[PDB]
């Protein structure tokens, strides 16, 4: 067996030495493998399944059963050798060397008789030696597989099986495929229970049952591109490694949650006293940047504290909001403030300017090109952005300016929390917050009233009139199902004088931050602030015109002075007002 | 009606009487939104295979362009992506016995229907490889939400009589059938085994849905060693608040998340409801001013 | 190790010779890399990030840490070798030559257990072997990686990780991805302060404290296609090279601003008295081409003066104007005169004739065709022009 083990590995000996992990719950698959191995003709099966599901574990368990002797009498004591492809090729420099090596191995198999071959990467068998020798390492294997005097086991993934083996119809019928399925949650729990004892020794820790259950559930729920039996295992392994590096040395659910949160970024870790930072304080944190919009801030805070405090729908995104209202009231500012609150920087928001989606075909920018068309090599932009960062805030700005046959693609995102890439990959939106900003039903607010005689009316009446009109416009614009799959529709009231008087402070602070780069500052005495708020109220255009005032009444004059050399670095500007009837002076004085 | 039709199809297939030239069943679900067209497919998939994830679901809103049929066929020879076949064909080939679902099939390009005529009558489909994939052992469901603007309106122009639950369903069924006939080709509708129109949800039906949704909330709470219990008055109030004769059961879910889930969230955050406790929800007040009351026990 | 030294480079010895630049502020990344490396089955971390955020610097910092005595157990006295993958395929003329090298080096690794492999551009590992009758290096390395007898650290960018390493899921599942995020502004300041001592010696100059802050801020604000930790270093290093070519030596923020202005074209350098006087007489300069129309010239001058005085909003264009008027009064002439005053002539104006945009489906002339449509690679016509000249008049 020197030619055998010098080109292979003895799995039976390894199983006898207990160097192999236990295999649990694969009785049906192993039984089917043994059933196929006993056929008179074409007695060589191949295991097909997704990567990580444990295709090699089936052969490992078969070897362990052979060692332990629970196999039918037709097998009994037969050595299971894993063939090491590449070792055959590692020295076949001259013509006719790989061929003679393989022939010697096969003749050894025939003479000894009781050997079962295992070829791990069966798709690599095709064209293993397709060189000037021109044998392919499979053209000669065909007669033995056809007649049935050679017994082998293969294990390839579905994609490799379709791409490589299915081309050769000759090798297609020589093998018997066996599906290996992804284990369910209880099966994964049992597998973890079995491997727990083996994993204890390596890290010198202790693992609880609750830790195993939490690892299985969290791996099933929060990891998308990997398959179930492996994610739980490597979460447990990483938690054990962390606990070992930290040094009773026990791991539990909180450690697993911390490891998972660190891996993906989704906040699934335990609630410390930072729960006070969101309870009764998230609204204040948002109001430190957004002034006078209590309903939308309240809704956002409710959604965030709901998804953070445990209970939340595990099949739908965290929240879906439609922000409607007049222009320049703070619809986008609120989204930026929420992004800053959640991530520490407003650049973490995933923003989509829907004004560039005015055509039907531009929807391919969300998905990607279909197979066989240019640009198919790279996927959709939005899908890639979401896939890289599962927990984020997605904003659709100016939602009403895109083609109506675009939001049909949002139906599965809002209700089912997923989107299918053009390459077939599924990207989950279950951890994102969707915000759509619009401006519908607002163009007539400049004049008020509809037509004909109307009631007395007041501030509440105008708001109630606007809300119903916006709702009607939304209903006539969007399909009823799209509005059905929406968590909240929030209408923004127009700003008032007090709101503007509060906003001028924020804008002056921004101007001060701009000046701080070149070592200056500004004062804006109270009368100047009140006059500045007085000029530029305009309750039709929101807070934008006020900004223009600050642009054309302050930072022009300062600029002139800065250019003239009147005021230099190391000074600040104090602004005051003079006069009563028009009181429009804005005297600036530069002092250290 | 839909449950009976689906069960009849399954029983007929299982008794060795179904046509060996056509798929096991071909259904078109139509009606309002939030009635349970998609829920029935998940329930059937869970019944047949023991897990609702065993459903082959296609979102047809991504097939709004004619050149996206290769996404389910495969690219033509010599083009990028030939090494990978059609996404749907491979899935059906690996599992010959499965349930195929087409969500919002009316939003896709008409050329998509060009393919389905092969499945609905011939029972096989051919991909770009030249291989032939059979659909004889599958159950094909197309969910459609056509003509839904009329249901939102309700009634018709004129002096319509005071009708009962029977008349409204008949009018909705007639309108939906007329819309389906107008929108789709006669050949496609002729080949479909069943066209099932889902009637609206009644007030009595809402109570059991409340029970199911509260059970789901309790399942969520059990993950942190917690539970929730509701009195009959609480469920009655929830059914009264969450009833909407047009939008289905989704407004009920919104009401449940607004009145129950939120207050539970603030109470959990405040430390009022520690782990290892049970939340009891009852009612207080009379008339339309009734309000839920939350209490914690061991 | 002589066998390893033929194909590869010892990172630990290079770190011991102080030939690696110091690494600052990457405690979390190094900690998680060590955490993954001390696992049982798949202890093979791969670092994914943007091209320039400092993925290799994390590994060099790990090397400096392992030869410092400051790493946890099971990692002390380990030896990091950067594998080539270029010499392995080089000299593989005959069949069974490339594989022979891998088997030999892998047996060497097995014999000498305290060795950790490091592979730059892990994406080229797949298919690296050959066509025809030869299995790639990925197939050879799969059995050892999954079982856990060969520790390996990889590094790829997101695009190449997704485009090449993801067509082979079997190889992908054997690596645990770790994301390296772009550093923030204060982190970039700390990195610049750390590297100031090393960068001063090569240029034999002095970098003032304010120069680092100016370089970081200007690079973060005025450069778009690059990433933060690299662009500021580029600014500092090029300023130093510039002034040593010019020639005690001291580099201040003004050199950084002038270098950035020369590189990009945006005027960010300091105001001279001549420039201040010219900006103040901008109205008289513009009136040599336009007669009358005082208000429009005044508005343009005010906008330019706000831009140059440093009071411009850093999130919005310098100015946006709607010139409404009768025919032949000087609406286009004023734009041409402004363009001539600004850069060098009226030929630098980016002019778009809206008469051509009569159909609402012509918007693709600003954007380009969506993926899967004719003309997709050409890109937008306005976007490309603006990208080529960030400071222009549209
Ligand atoms: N039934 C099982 N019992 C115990 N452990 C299992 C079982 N199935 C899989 N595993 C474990 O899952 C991990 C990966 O499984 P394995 O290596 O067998 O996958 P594979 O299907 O051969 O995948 P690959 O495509 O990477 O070759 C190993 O740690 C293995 O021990
Ligand atoms: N409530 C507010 N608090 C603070 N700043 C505000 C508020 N409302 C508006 N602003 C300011 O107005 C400017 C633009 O507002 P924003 O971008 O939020 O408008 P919008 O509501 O999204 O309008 P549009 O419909 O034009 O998109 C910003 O400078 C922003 O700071
Ligand atoms: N008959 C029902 N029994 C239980 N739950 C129901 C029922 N009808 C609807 N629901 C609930 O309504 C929500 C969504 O319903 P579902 O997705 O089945 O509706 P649909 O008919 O597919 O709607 P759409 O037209 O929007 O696709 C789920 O929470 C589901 O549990
Ligand atoms: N104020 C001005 N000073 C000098 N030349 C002027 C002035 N106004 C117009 N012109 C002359 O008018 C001619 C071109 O006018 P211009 O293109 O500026 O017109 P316009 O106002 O943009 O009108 P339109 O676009 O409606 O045709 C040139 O010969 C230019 O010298
Ligand atoms: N934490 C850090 N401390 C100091 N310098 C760093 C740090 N991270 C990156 N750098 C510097 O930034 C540059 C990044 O180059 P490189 O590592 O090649 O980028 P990439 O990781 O994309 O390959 C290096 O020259 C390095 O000196
Ligand atoms: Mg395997
Ligand atoms: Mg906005
Ligand atoms: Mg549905
Ligand atoms: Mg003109």
């Amino acid at each position: 067996s020197l030619v055998l083990d010098q080109f292979g590995r003895n799995l039976t000996q390894a199983a006898r030495e207990s160097k192999l992990d236990p295999v649990i719950g694969r009785e049906k698959e192993i039984e089917r493998v043994m059933q196929v191995l006993s056929r008179r003709t074409k007695n060589n099966p191949v295991l097909i399944g997704e990567p990580g599901v444990g295709k090699t574990a089936v052969v490992e368990g078969l070897a362990q059963a052979i060692v332990k002797g629970e196999v039918p009498e037709t097998l009994k004591d037969k050595h299971l050798y894993t063939l090491d492809l590449g070792a055959l090729v590692a020295g076949s420099r001259y013509r006719g060397d790989f061929e003679e090596r393989l022939k010697k191995v096969l003749k050894e198999i025939r003479t000894r008789g009781d050997i079962i071959l295992f070829i791990d990467a069966l798709h690599t068998l095709v064209g293993a030696g397709a060189a000037e020798g021109a044998i392919d390492a499979a053209s000669i294997l065909k007669p033995m597989l056809a007649r049935g005097e050679l017994q082998t086991i293969g294990a390839t993934t579905l994609d490799e099986y379709r791409k490589h083996l299915e081309k050769d119809a000759a090798l297609e019928r020589r093998f018997q495929p066996i599906q290996v399925a992804e284990p369910s949650l209880p099966h994964t729990i049992e597998i973890l229970k079995g491997l727990r004892d083996r994993y204890e020794a390596h890290h010198r820790v202790s693992i609880t049952d609750e830790a195993l259950v939490q690892a299985a559930t969290l791996a099933d729920r929060y990891i998308s591109d990997r398959f179930l039996p492996d994610k739980a295992i490597d979460l447990i392994d990483e938690a054990g490694s962390r606990m070992r590096i930290r040094r009773v040395a026990e791991v539990d659910g909180e450690l697993i949650a911390e490891v998972l949160a660190t891996a993906t970024g989704i906040p699934v870790f335990k609630l410390t006293e930072e729960e006070s930072s969101r309870l009764l304080r998230m609204e204040d944190e948002l109001h430190k940047r957004v002034i006078g919009q209590v309903d939308a801030v309240k809704a956002l805070s409710k959604a965030i504290r709901r998804t953070r405090a445990g209970l939340k729908d595990p099949k739908r995104p965290g929240g879906s909001f439609i922000f409607a209202g007049p222009s320049g009231v703070g619809k986008t500012e609120l989204s930026k403030a929420l992004a800053e609150f959640l991530f520490g920087d407003e650049d973490a928001l995933i923003s989509l300017d829907m004004s560039e989606f005015s055509e039907k075909h531009t929807v391919s920018r969300l998905f990607g090109s279909p197979p066989g068309y240019v640009g198919y090599e790279e996927g959709g932009q939005l899908t890639e952005k979401v896939r890289r960062k599962p927990f984020s805030v997605v904003l659709f700005d100016a939602v009403e300016k895109a083609h109506p046959d675009i939001f049909n693609s949002l139906l599965q995102i809002l209700e089912d929390g997923r989107l299918t890439d053009s390459q077939g990959r599924v990207v989950d939106f279950k951890n994102t917050v969707i915000i759509m900003t619009t401006n519908l039903g607002t163009r007539d607010i400049s004049k008020g009233f509809n037509l004909g005689f109307a009631a007395q009316g007041d501030t509440k009446s105008n708001y109630e009139r606007m809300k119903n009109k916006v709702s009607d416009e939304l209903k006539q614009h969007f399909r009823p199902e799209f509005l059905n799959r929406v968590d909240d529709v929030v209408v923004f009231p127009q700003l008032s004088q007090a709101d503007i008087l509060k906003i001028v402070d924020l804008m002056i602070d921004k101007v001060d931050e701009r000046l701080k780069d070149r070592d200056m500052g500004i004062e804006l005495s109270s009368s100047a602030k009140e006059l500045l708020s007085k000029k530029g109220y305009d309750p039709v255009l929101g807070a934008r015109p006020l900004r223009r005032t600050i642009q054309r009444e302050i930072e022009d004059s300062l600029s002139e002075k800065i250019l003239f050399g009147e005021l230099r670095p190391g000074h600040i500007v104090v602004v005051d007002t003079e006069g009563e009837g028009e009181t429009k002076t804005f005297t600036f004085r530069g002092e250290e």
